[PDB]
Formats: C-alpha cells, structure tokens, sequence
C-alpha cells in the first residue's frame, strides 16, 4: 500500500469527507496447541470493489471480499487461528451479519477486527457491531499501536518510521468512547 492512500485512508479525524472506500488489513496467525505462542500464517490488504457493469453491479464490500479469500484459499480447517483485520472503517450492518456468521460456522476462528472510524449510518450499524461482538468477534479502535503496526507491516515506507498525524490520540479515544457506548 502506497503511503499516500493509507495516511488517507486511516486517518481518524471524524469527517466522513473523501473517504468513499474501505481498506482492510489482515494477520493470519495459527494458535498452537501445547504452547501459548501464534505462528505467522499469511497476511495482505484489500480495499471494496465498486459498483461496475463488468464486475459486482451492486458492489462489493471490502468485508464481503475479505471472507472470499479466505476459503481455502488459505489452509487446514481442524486447527484453530487468530484472524485480525485493520479496517479503515467498520462494518456495515449486513458485512457485520456476514462476519459473525462465518465466526458462528467455524468456531475455530478468533476474529478481532480493529477499525479506524467506525461506519455507523445511525440505523443498524451499531446494531451489526453488537451482533459481531455477541458471535465472539473482539472489535476495537485502532490506536497509535495499530497504526504504526499497520505501517511498518502493509506499507510501501521506504524506511520511513511512522509519524502520528496530530491528534491521532484524541479522536482515537472519542471513537473508544462511542464504540463502548455503542455495545453496551
Ligand atoms: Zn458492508
């Protein structure tokens, strides 16, 4: 991922001005059965697939595309593993639906989703969010661990350490503040 787009893209200041799309990160780590330790799996990106005449008319969204690379397209299936995802935004009520829905069917996935905004149209996004936790999905705010994680792991730097745009901090806890008041 180019600089520019993720700096765009995860930048949590509130405004919902520009940012048409959803990228999403994800880790795959296998959980091993005698010790405590994780083993690196896999991990990539991905962004939404816009409405086209060519490809998905209604459009696909970065959670529904996420959930279609997945089968087999990773590995094993009588194991268990910790899936995380960095998304730019969070869920919709009907990708959120669809997330605690895979993690209901396989049980031998941990889904935790850390977002950087929070979607919610006022109508049943905060309701789909509910849902993903009551499935078991772990959903945070990303904070400047995340972020720079993020950085150092799915962008194209060049050596550049990762610079906290300012009040990163600040909006990161007012969208801890909503999202805690939006579960319970
Ligand atoms: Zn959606």
């Amino acid at each position: 991922m180019d600089p520019p787009t993720f700096t765009f893209n995860f930048n949590n200041e509130p405004w919902v001005r520009g940012r048409h799309e959803t990228y999403l990160c994800y880790e795959v780590e296998r959980m091993h059965n005698d010790t405590w330790v994780l083993l690196n799996q896999r991990r990539g990106f991905l962004c939404n697939q816009a409405p086209h005449k060519h490809g998905f008319l209604e459009g696909r969204h970065a959670e529904l595309c996420f959930l279609d690379v997945i089968p087999f397209w990773k590995l094993d299936l009588d194991q268990d593993y910790r899936v995380t995802c960095f998304t730019s935004w969070s869920p919709c009520f009907s990708c959120a639906q669809e997330m605690a829905k895979f993690i209901s069917k396989n049980k031998h996935v941990s889904l935790c989703i850390f977002t950087a905004r929070i979607y919610d149209d006022q109508g049943r996004c905060q309701e789909g969010l509910r849902t993903l936790a009551e499935a078991g999905a772990k959903i945070s705010i990303m904070t400047y661990s995340e972020f720079k994680h993020c950085w150092d792991t799915f962008v194209d730097h060049q050596g550049c350490p990762f610079q906290p745009w300012d009040g990163l901090d600040e909006h990161s806890q007012d969208l801890s503040g909503r999202l805690r008041a939006i579960l319970q």
